[PDB]
């Protein structure tokens, strides 16, 4: 069920956002692999019945990092590389 | 001296690459902010007397994450978001 897939993905992003916030981070961006982005884009085109492109999800900004493949990484971009733990990975593709 | 600036930047990237390798990571990508990328691009156009665009530095792949501003972040993209410490930030702009 593509609706279930969208509910799952929104739920996992929210969970990683919450995990980061609890640690003192401010999640601002989610990096998507090429395959991950295509997967979510297809889902949102189908579900929203809109053409895209899609630039935000879960109140944060989508940016592409092609090499992440079927995964995405929620980050606090202000402290990424200065404080360990500023990144949380999730698997987007089935 | 723009040559000195290039020597500095290559030296800082190498240092963060080495720091990551010593920790067990495999640095594969360096994320550049918009201002950081422009700065390095201008330097390399001047020094290499080539037009660009520039896609690799220090044996790793350049990818843009616009929001990093005048900074760049060396990452191990395979474990980013799974193991803390997979990212090291550097300040590119003067
Ligand atoms: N910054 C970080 Au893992």
């Amino acid at each position: 069920s593509t609706r279930g897939d969208l509910i799952r993905i929104l739920g996992e992003i929210e969970e990683k956002m919450n995990e980061l916030k609890m640690d003192g981070f401010n999640p601002d961006i989610i990096l998507f692999g090429r395959e991950a982005y295509n997967f979510l884009s297809n889902l949102l085109k189908k579900e929203m019945e809109e053409e895209g492109p899609f630039t935000h999800v879960s109140n944060i900004k989508i940016e592409i990092l092609e090499e992440l493949g079927g995964d995405a990484v929620v980050i606090d971009s202000k402290v990424l590389g200065l404080v360990p733990g500023a990144a949380k990975r999730i698997k987007i593709i089935k």
